[PDB]
This record gives structure tokens, sequence and C-alpha cells, in this order.
């Protein structure tokens, strides 16, 4: 009877584009799980613990959302939660053809459905990679990231 | 804790691509409403009552799905159902940029979220318009349409 | 040393997406001409004089912008102004491949350059056609259109 | 060991973009058939006999190419020629997603393969529709159309 | 008199999407050559010998196809075969703009034509990279790869 | 009163596609600055000094253009020139969604406008990366690059 969606990603760091999508999922599904899946072949900026903390600290307003680590196939994580749905955001710059390819693959291997939702226009041009690039060069992306992330970026400059 | 999505469209006629999406919505939301909205400036093949019957007859396996007519804004229909979500299918040939434009407009005017889902590959190249075109020229699209639709299409050539 | 761009379109009616682009052109070129060209085979809502008035009334803050009518090729209009550049806006739902085709054709036939600019995100999902559709069905698009347009749109439902 | 492709379209009128593709097909297949199929619900400029003549007159340098009319499904035309392949050109402004949809539909209903080829850059921005539009407004598209077409287009303005 | 196409790629490993395209090329050209071109700057999973063996073992049903190694420009390989045509598959996730760029480049430098064909829907979401990723994480992509490839992936787990 | 645009890039090496765009910018803005911004995380082929020299040597026909190095955010460079406009070219293979994302980001952080222009068809399929790849394998891309670049590539073979 209880519905549910997983919002998977690398979240290095989580942005307000991601939070917008978490909010939509939390509004439309009984339970939401944010799954952090780190790429074993891309050294990111933030370690796993920091990524988890940034998501948790940025989602306290969503009572029906929790945050977990995923270690293998996203579909294995989804099924482990007793769920069969993934929610993914679309923004300016999304590789949509690759998202579609992954969605079809995920449906084939595990029967998991993927629902795509367009990010709010004001948060439609932030991405983790571009936010880091701009921030590291001294640009102000603070309006595009949650305050828990802004705090950690400010300390990353030190 | 009750969740819900509306699957809106003109469904002239409903295809197995549409049914695939109804199935995904019905699996992931507590209730689904198929909303038939007609373009008052379009040369529809089937009248509204035939469209309703085809959708109903093609969805008897989905116990939490109902079929209704809308006469104005899709967002007004969605809210009249006590819902705030739309589910739309993607296929080969979808005008995705227009779908994105409508999704953003619908969110702006009424706060309604739109979730997009990729149709199953076998049903990814049928559309109402192309099915009608092929059928009228004697082609066999019966594997891409529900039997309630095939029946009526066959009676149109009789 | 005098520079200039033409912003052509049907503007039926002008939107805040269009005004955003007029503003960018006016900031970057010495003179801007808004060129209203009407599709002689299109069911326009507003007559040419109403379209001109709406553009003029919506651009009083741009001192280097003027509004004129064109009756043939956009390139012939551009050259009649003593200019060789067109500025076109991009939004969610733009048929960009057609815009690219026209740009290449316009360069071929008359040497006229086309510059494309992305509309501000808040105005990225309004279009003349969708604004009219929503307004006629009772939806509120007033935040996406200039007040001179809202006034006339309200008088059309009166 | 005999190979063959059909190049279908409305060719109203044939352009140098189309001729470029005919040339590639003729270089790569033993026989090529240009198939003229008319949209019975389209306001074509040139009648079917004029379209045939323009194609024939523009392809005299291709000895393994013939021109024929089709009246129903393109796949039925292709099979009537003893062939199982279609060659379609891509240009700036092509509705590629619709082309992909038709290709998949054509393969489904008749087993016919579709091969897409990018038009030469110099001919990549002409289309029948845009050429007619520009020509009717007095623009010079003569470098983008075969001389047999230019002749007839000039006689239409006479 | 004999027609021919080259199907180039890295094939690390060959998938059923690739085989589908080989089948189309073999049906429409007198001879087909699969050319394996290894990227000297991307350590793949399978060495050149294994890639060749997987393609050969997966194409025994295509009597007019052979498999060869290419060492430099794909167009140099194509011309060395006495051919002037390349056939490339399209799938969900194809970087089509890059494929188009390469096609135009290949035509410019060597006069070689590229024909694109859409993969069968059931094989439209497999790619070499995604199949490896899923397989390495214990997912079942065996329905998307030829048995000669499945055998080698099973041994890669050991 | 003086208008201006910056044409930023990595230019490793500059191509005739880039020069085409420099020419358009120089025709439409009082002053143009080509800004070379080297990626600190991608070893290119040519060092910064060589990149600058190739651009300068290839633009002597543009009296109102100068060439400079940028060291951080492109928007910081643009504002340092007393300008607020960037001009970027589009070609076959452009990652347009990423260009749009950067344009929206650049507008957000610094109020800088980006104008996109389509490259001339004959120069629409060259890119720095593809030109290097083809040249290094002995292909002739000399018609797609300025002679100052061709000279340095010939010496790179030695
Ligand atoms: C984590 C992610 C969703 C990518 O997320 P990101 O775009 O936020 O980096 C994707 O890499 C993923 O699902 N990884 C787990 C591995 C997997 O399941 N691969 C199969 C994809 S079909
Ligand atoms: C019915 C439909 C979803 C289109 O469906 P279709 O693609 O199945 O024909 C769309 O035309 C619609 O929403 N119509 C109702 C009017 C409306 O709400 N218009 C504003 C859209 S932003
Ligand atoms: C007016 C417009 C720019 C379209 O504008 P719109 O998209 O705002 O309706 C276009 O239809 C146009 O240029 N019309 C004039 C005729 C012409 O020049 N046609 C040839 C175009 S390559
Ligand atoms: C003729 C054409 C190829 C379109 O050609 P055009 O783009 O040159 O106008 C297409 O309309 C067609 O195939 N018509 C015949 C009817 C048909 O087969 N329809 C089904 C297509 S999947
Ligand atoms: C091998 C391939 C076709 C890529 O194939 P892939 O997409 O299967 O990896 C491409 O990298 C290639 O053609 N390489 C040979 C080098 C070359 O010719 N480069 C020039 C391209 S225009
Ligand atoms: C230099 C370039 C324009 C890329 O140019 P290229 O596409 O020619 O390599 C881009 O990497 C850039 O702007 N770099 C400076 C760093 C920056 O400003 N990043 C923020 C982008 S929003
Ligand atoms: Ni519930
Ligand atoms: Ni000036
Ligand atoms: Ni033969």
């Amino acid at each position: 009877h209880m519905t549910g969606a997983v919002c998977p990603g690398s979240f290095d760091p989580v942005t307000l584009g991601h939070v917008d999508i978490f909010e939509r999922a939390a509004a439309q599904f009984d339970e939401v799980v944010v799954a952090i899946l780190v790429n074993p072949a891309k050294t990111g900026m933030f370690d796993l613990d920091e990524r988890i903390a940034m998501v948790k600290e940025s989602t306290t307003h969503l009572p029906n959302l929790r945050v977990q680590v995923g270690h293998g196939l996203v579909v294995d994580f989804v099924r482990s939660c007793g769920m069969t749905a993934i929610v993914k955001g679309l923004r300016t710059g999304t590789d949509f053809e690759y998202e579609l390819q992954m969605a079809q693959m995920n449906k084939h291997i595990a029967g998991v459905d993927t629902f795509f939702v367009a990010t709010a226009p004001r948060y439609s041009f932030v991405s983790s990679s571009l936010a880091k690039e701009v921030a590291m060069l001294g640009g102000d992306v603070s309006e595009l990231l949650p305050e828990p992330v802004n705090r950690r970026l400010r300390d990353r400059l030190n």
C-alpha cells in the first residue's frame, strides 16, 4: 500500500536542483530514499561521509525522506528498499539520451521504472560539476546550493 | 497518505504505448486517472465516447485506474481529482521540448508536477497519428494497439 | 562605428521572453529594431496595429529601440534598416533546428548574421501560442507577459 | 547479388539536397528508385507530373536511377520494386525523431531497412518548403536547386 | 559492380545492437567488412585478439561478412577494401551530433559516405560500456550480448 | 558608446570554424577580444604561447580584434575588458546543452550575455580535437585550418 521512490546520484555536492527534485518526489510518494552512489573511478571533491551529511542537512524539511549509501547497481539498491521506482531530475545540460539509456537498462534488468521531472527554472543551470568549477575560481554560486554545502565550500577555500 | 497521478491526453485512439505508461503509473501511485481532453480544433477520428470506451476496455487489468473527461486546463482537471501530479510517456518521435514547456507552464500556473517515463521499446514507435495513417493505408499495426482498438479500427475500414 | 540588430518575429502577442531578448540586444548594440512580420497564412489573435502598440508600450525603458513592420523577407527588412544582424531568443520549446536552418538560409541569401540568446529562466517557458492557449482557458499568465499585453488580453475575455 | 534502394519523398520541388542523396544512393547500390509519394492533404505547389519531370531532368547523370510514383505505404512501394531498403537524407532542420519513428514503423510492418545520410554542408539548409517560401518573396535560391527546378520556379513568378 | 560497406568500431565487446546493424548491412550490400579499430588512448577490457574473436564467433550466420583490424584513419581502412561506404548504428544514448561530425569529416577527407541505421528496439539500449558496467556489478545483460561475449564475461568474473 | 564582445576558448589549435565566428563578431561589435583560457587539467597539444600566436597570425584581417590570455572565470575576464558579452560558435557536434548551461551560469554570476552564431557550413564539421586526431593520423585537414596552424602541424610531424 505504501508507495516509494529512490532518488539516486553521486551528489558531489548536492545542489538546489537536486533538492527541488527531492521535494517533488517527497510530495508524490509516501517515502523517498536518497541513494548516494560514489563512482569508484572518479575521485570527487567530497568524501562519502561529507556527501551524506550535506544531503541530510539540506533535507530536514522533508519528513518522509531518508538518506542511504548504495554500493553496487542502483536497481539492487532500489529493490533492497522494497521499491521499484527511481526519480531523476532534468536540467539545462542533462545528457538526456544517456539518462534514457540507463532508464531502459534499469527496467530491463530489474523491472524498475524511472520518472523524470524538470527542475525549477531558477535551479535549472546548476550542476555539481559546474558549481565546483565556478566556486573554486571564486565565483558566487551560493544562491544555487543549500547552506550546508555553501558552508563546506567556504571551508574548502579556507 | 493517498497518492495519485493523472495520465492526460487525446487518446485518438489509445495505443499500447499509452497502456504501458498507464501500467507504470498504476504500479507507482495509489490511484490513477486517465483524462481524455479533446482538441476542439483537431480532426479526431474517434468521438469522445468511443475514446473513453477504448481506454476503459483496454485497462480492465488495472483496478486503481479510472477514466474521465476534462474540458479546460489539464491542471484544473488534475486539481478537480484531488491530485497534483501528471504522468506523461516518452517515445520515439515525442516533441520533448514542447512537453518540457508544458510541464514548466503547468507547474507555474497550478503547482502541478509532471513525471516523464520512457515507453517500453516494443511500443516506442507507435503513436495515435502514425497508427491511424498506417491502418488507413492497409498496414498491420494490430500488435501495437489494444484489441478493443483493433476491433473498432477494423470496423472503420469494413 | 554604429552597430545594430533587428529582433524579428510575429509577436502575437509580445511576451516577457521577447522583452528579455530586446533588453539584451539593446544593451549590446547601438540601435535595435523590433520587426513585426506577419504570417499571411496564420490565424493571429491581435491585428498588426495592436501588436505594434503592445511592443512599443512594453519597451519604453529602452531608448535605443524602435518598432517597425516588415512585409517580405526578413533579410530585406534588416538591410532596409542599414543593418546586417538578427537577434533571436531561445526558450524551452524552441524549434532550434528550424532556427538554425533559417539562420543559414538568411546568411546565404543576404549575408545577414543571426545571434541566438537564451531567455532568462523565469521567462523560458512562455511563448505567444501557449500564453494565448492558457489565457483563453482561464489560466493566469500575467507574470509572463508585459502589462500592456495583460490589459488587452483581459479585454478579449471581458 | 543485385542491391537496391528507394529514395522516397514528396519532392515539391526536388532540391540539390535531395540530388546529393540520390547521388550517394546511386554510388552505393546497384539500382536506385526515386519514389514520389504525395500527401493527399497537402497544398503542393507542383503537380505530380511536374515533380516527376523535375526529378528526371535533374538526375540524367545517374544511369542506375529511375523515377516512379507511389500511391500507398512507402513499404508497399519498396517491396513492389523488389527492394527492402530506403535511403533518407538528413539536413539542418530535419525532424529526426519523426524520421526515426517512421524508420522503426517501416521495419516493423514490412521488414524494410532505412539508411540515413547527412547532406553535403553546402546543401544542408535547403528544404522544399523553405526554398518555395524564399523564392515566392523574391529571394535567390537558385544555387540550392537544380536548373530544371529554377526554370519552373521562374515561370511561376513570370 | 560489387557493392560494399565497412562497419567500424571498437567493439569492446561487440553487442547484439552491433550484430543487428551488421545484419542490416549484410542484407543490403554485397560484402561487409567489420573493422575493429582500437583506441590507443583507452585501455579497454578486451584485447584486440579477443575483440576480433568475439565478432567472428558472433557473425557466422552472415556469409558475406568478414572481420579485420584497422590501424589508422577509418577512411584509409575503407578505401583499402576498395569501398567508399561506412554503416553505423543508432541507439538510445548515441552521441548523434558527434557521429554526424565524423561523417562529414570522413566525407571531406576521403569521399567516404556514412549510412546510419536505427538499431532494433530490443537492442536499442545496450552499449559496450554500459553492458560492461552492469555485468561487472553482477547484473544480467546476457539477453543483450551474443553468447560468445557472454562466455568471456562469465570467465572475466571467474 | 563603444560595443564589444569576447570570443573565449581553448583554441588548441584555432580552426577556420573559430575564425568564421571571430569574423562575425568583428563585423557586429566595435571591438572583439579573443580570450584564450587554458584548461589546467587537460594537457593540450600546443602551449599557451603557441595558441596565442596561432590566433594572432590567423586574424590579421580583422582590424578591431585583439588576443589576450584569461586566467580564471571567463566572466571575470569579460568584465575586466569593460564588456558584458560573449560570442560562441555552433557547429556540427557542439554540446549545445552544455553551452546553454554555461550561458545561464555566466549570466547568473556576472550579468554577462552570450550570443551564439552558427558556423559557415564549410567550416561546420571541424573542431580542434577532431582536426588534431585526423592530422596526427596523416589526414589532410589543411582546408579547415588557417595556414599558421597548418604550418605548426606540419612541424609537429617533423
Ligand atoms: C549513480 C548514477 C545514478 C549517476 O548519478 P549522477 O548522475 O548523480 O552522478 C549512476 O552512475 C548509477 O546508477 N550508478 C550505479 C551503477 C549502476 O547501477 N549502473 C548501471 C546503470 S544502468
Ligand atoms: C491533452 C494534452 C495533454 C495533449 O495530449 P496529447 O499529446 O495526447 O494530444 C494537452 O493538449 C493539454 O493539456 N490540453 C488541455 C489544455 C491545457 O491545459 N493547455 C495548456 C497546457 S500547458
Ligand atoms: C517572422 C519570422 C522570423 C518568424 O517569427 P516568429 O517565430 O516570431 O513567428 C519568420 O517567419 C520570417 O523570417 N518571416 C519573413 C519571411 C522570410 O524571411 N522567410 C524566410 C526565412 S529563412
Ligand atoms: C513520403 C514520405 C516519405 C514523406 O516524404 P517528405 O518528407 O519528402 O515529404 C512519407 O510521408 C511517407 O512515407 N508517405 C507514404 C505513406 C506511409 O508509408 N506512411 C507511413 C509511414 S511510417
Ligand atoms: C573507431 C571509431 C569509429 C569509434 O568507434 P566506436 O564508437 O565503436 O568506439 C572512431 O574512433 C574511428 O573512426 N577511429 C579511427 C580514427 C579516425 O578515423 N578518426 C577520425 C574520425 S573522423
Ligand atoms: C574556456 C571555455 C569557454 C571552454 O572553451 P572551449 O570550448 O573552446 O574549450 C570554458 O572552459 C571556460 O569558460 N573556462 C573558464 C572557466 C569558467 O569560466 N568556467 C565557468 C563556466 S560557466
Ligand atoms: Ni499510500
Ligand atoms: Ni559604436
Ligand atoms: Ni551486385
